């Protein structure tokens, strides 16, 4: 319901999800182009960037990204997008808090 030059799309609904994905938080002030994330939708694992974003995002602490799964053992690898607020994240957040309540 909105179409002008100028405006901040959600950006939501992604495509490609054969077994779903996982939401998580990451964090990191080092920066040696890896980070740590803690994520719902029962998963833990370490975020990777590319070297691109790896330039662009320079995390300080506190962030939200979507991860993706990585084989499964003890602990999980994940491909990350860095992002502070936006909507995507926001929309997997929201799901986290109905399916606990509300």
């Amino acid at each position: 319901m909105a179409e002008q030059q100028q405006e901040q799309q959600i950006r939501v609904r992604i495509p490609r999800k054969e077994e779903n994905e996982i939401l998580g938080i990451i964090e990191q002030m080092l920066g040696a182009s890896r980070v740590r994330v803690r994520c719902l939708d029962g998963k833990t694992r370490l975020g990777r960037i590319p070297g691109r974003l790896k330039n662009r995002i320079w995390v300080r602490e506190g962030d939200v990204v979507i991860v993706k799964p990585w084989e499964v053992q003890g602990d999980q690898k994940c491909d990350i997008i860095w992002r502070y607020t936006k909507t995507q994240v926001e929309w997997l957040k929201r799901k986290g808090y109905l399916d606990e309540l509300l």
